[PDB]
């Protein structure tokens, strides 16, 4: 176009492997010929975590916690055998445990749709933004064995010293057993009540809270009952407003309505046992290089977008070979737009909020046009029967994007 | 033909709105015309239970607990609508609940699979029985709230005064949230493993347990344990005879190894609940009336088998208004004949294990030849391309298994 866009503040963090190929890739054709940012970078490499002792990790999460806005690209979580590829000096703590840590926040994890690649449910035309409830890595588990008879209690001792409370979770009579102990501060269930009702003020959809309260009638009616009230003390108005609205439901409701639901809508659920961040997702059905992440903090300022995917070293290895590669960047490329379209609010930057939303319309039109990387063909035609001509590479298709895009922008001149 | 096959004793249990038509249909043109059996029958209908203060759902416990094998038709589990509906003195609780309560056991969810009729991975060709430990009883959580600073520790007080143990679940410094203890006897673990092994047997497939062993290294690893040793000790000989064998797992990699899979093998899973992935889509993919459920007991003597699916409301109400209906009996038939190939299993009876075999194939074979309900097709073609000559009544469709039944069973006698 003219002069690019004022983009304003935002923090970048560069990543590892094949994600950092195509990361650059993103900036050099999608973002930078078109907005102007004051960014914020860090080298969260491998081999610059090491070299700076981790610090330039702690460094990235106070820049986000400080200007809002961070997108992240994978980074190698080290385990012995990375230790031994990079020499590493000491086995590095995940950096998106350690920005999470310190961030706080929810994460909410969405799958890209696009009318030509197969859903679970047919049915499902609009996304379903998911954020579990769950502790960080930091979080160790109280669970033990039970060698024979005797008795398990959980017991709570108020710090004032008032009368202590037993409670007795069971009596083994005969044989042994297994045991745990879980737990969940107010202050996390009104931060996971907050991010949520934030969540879907921003896209516009209503609010679902799954809880197995039947059964944890004191555990679970807990997230309800600090819901509602968030939910009524503030937001309500807002969602009546938006014409969207907040409600419960029990988890084996969900589930079922899910199912014969067309889709669009944030759906917060707290789990019985519980759930502990992590790096990864789990491959499942659909294809990872469409699952979005976003780590939304309760202050409704502060958010961090990811693709869900790490990495991806096998697609790497092959190019570190000179052979040809077709790495799926919609993930990545919403982590930009996310991030953009976070900043562009918090600034009321109409342009640069015009350019997010183009942005993604391109990425997904460009798909249901036809042109896709192998993961996508594959959903569509199953690996066996693919070809190659059902495909584009990696650069190919970064390429058809910003064609698209080029036209997009043109066409929204008038 | 002349006499009938003598199927033995039997445990039938009716049902409810739209199910009890074809369960009726079933019996009439498929069970009675070449079976003989020594019925126990419990009308577990609304109405009677009702009538009975449900000390009808109580003798049909008693009763499978006796002849070991029980075959059931849907049931409607009343809520506020049905007690007014049927003027319900009282909200009783599930059949199904107060059944596997009396009996205890593993229930098993397998699909149908038909060549002609789409699956969630055009791979799988070969079912996938999926079972889930069954709390249940008045097994339970001990949860409470914690009001607020103060902690919160699990204690285990041996029988044989030995060492007393003492955990740190959370000190609540900020103060304030929720806590609970949860527990679990070696024994249920040890049925569990039972059934699976048992069930893995039946049918001729390997069997694979998922856990989260990483997360809970001590809960969990029981599981592991536990499967191992029973195995080892009971099962590995049996298993080698079959060229079957056993593995454990990991959530993560046991989604991702069955989406990459051709399917066959039974799935025991310790996970609780549902989320946001293939559980009950795996099981049972597409339509709830090709959807089969098993509970199996410890003794491995014991079976009660029923459809996955409801009443189907929807459909009874349509066929109450004389309006033409299309309502899947497949899940229903199996019910039949899994209970019959057990009853056949624990008398030797070898004609009437040709009869529940003769039937399941008659049922598959007739849907590969073009002949379904509107369900499937619609799995096919999609609804809104669904054609009237695409599919058949419930009644034309039970017609066309009862005529397809009577050569399948007149030309295997020649
Ligand atoms: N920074 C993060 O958020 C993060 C998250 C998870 C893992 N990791 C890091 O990644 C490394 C291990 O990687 P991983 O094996 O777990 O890999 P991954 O990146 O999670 O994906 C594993 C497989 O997923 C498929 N896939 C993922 N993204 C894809 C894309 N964009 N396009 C096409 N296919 C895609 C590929 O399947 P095919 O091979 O079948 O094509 C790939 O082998 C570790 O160093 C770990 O710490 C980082
Ligand atoms: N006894 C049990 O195991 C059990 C289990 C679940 C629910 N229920 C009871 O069922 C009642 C409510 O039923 P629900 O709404 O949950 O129904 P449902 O019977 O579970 O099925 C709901 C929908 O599934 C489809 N469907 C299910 N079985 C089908 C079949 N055999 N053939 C074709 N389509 C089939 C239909 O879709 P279309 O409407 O799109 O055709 C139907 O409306 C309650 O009284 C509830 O307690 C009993």
């Amino acid at each position: 176009m003219s002069k690019k866009i004022s983009g304003g503040s935002v923090v970048e963090m560069q990543g590892d492997e094949m994600t950092r190929i195509i990361w650059e890739l993103i900036k050099e054709k999608l973002i930078f010929p078109y907005v102007e940012l004051d960014l914020h970078s860090y080298d969260l490499g491998i081999e610059n975590r090491d070299a700076t002792n981790d610090q330039v990790t702690k460094d990235a999460a106070e820049a986000i916690k400080k200007h809002n806005v961070g997108v992240k690209c994978a980074t190698i979580t080290p385990d012995e055998k990375r230790v031994e590829e990079f020499k590493l000096k000491q086995m590095w703590k995940s950096p998106n445990g350690t920005i999470r840590n310190i961030l706080g926040g929810t994460v909410f994890r969405e799958a890209i749709i696009c009318k030509n690649i197969p859903r679970l449910v047919s049915g499902w035309v609009k996304p379903i933004i998911i954020g579990r409830h769950a502790y960080g890595d930091q979080y160790r588990a109280t669970d033990f064995v039970v060698p024979g008879p005797g008795k398990v209690e959980i017991t709570y001792t108020p710090s004032d010293g008032t009368q202590k409370v037993t409670y007795l979770v069971h009596n083994f009579e005969e044989g042994g057993g297994v045991a745990m102990g879980m737990y969940n501060q107010d202050k996390s269930i009104e931060d996971f009540a907050h991010s949520s009702f934030q969540m879907a003020l921003s896209k516009g959809w209503p609010l679902y809270l799954s809880t197995k309260n039947t059964i944890l009638k004191k555990y679970d009616g807990r997230f309800k009952d600090i819901f509602q009230e968030i939910y009524d003390k503030q937001y309500k108005s807002q969602f009546e407003a938006q014409k969207i609205w907040y409600e419960h439901r029990l988890i084996d409701d969900m589930v079922a309505q899910a199912m014969k639901s067309e889709g669009g809508f944030i759906w917060a659920c707290k789990n019985y046992d519980g759930d502990v961040q992590s790096d990864s997702v789990a491959q499942g059905y659909g294809s990872l290089g469409m699952m979005t992440s976003v780590l939304v903090c309760p202050d409704g300022k502060t958010v961090e977008a990811e693709a869900a995917h790490g990495t991806v070293t096998r697609h790497y290895r092959m190019y570190q070979k000179g052979q040809e590669t077709s790495t799926n960047p919609i993930a990545s490329i919403f982590a930009w737009t996310r991030g953009l379209a976070h900043r562009a609010k918090l600034d009321n930057n109409k342009e640069l909020a015009f350019f997010a939303n183009a942005l993604e319309e391109v990425s997904i039109e460009t798909i249901e046009a036809g042109f896709m990387t192998k993961d996508l063909a594959a959903c569509i035609k199953g690996l066996p029967n693919v070809q190659r001509s059902d495909y584009l590479n990696t650069f190919e298709f970064m390429d058809k994007l910003g064609e698209n895009l080029k036209i997009k922008l043109a066409q929204a001149k008038l």
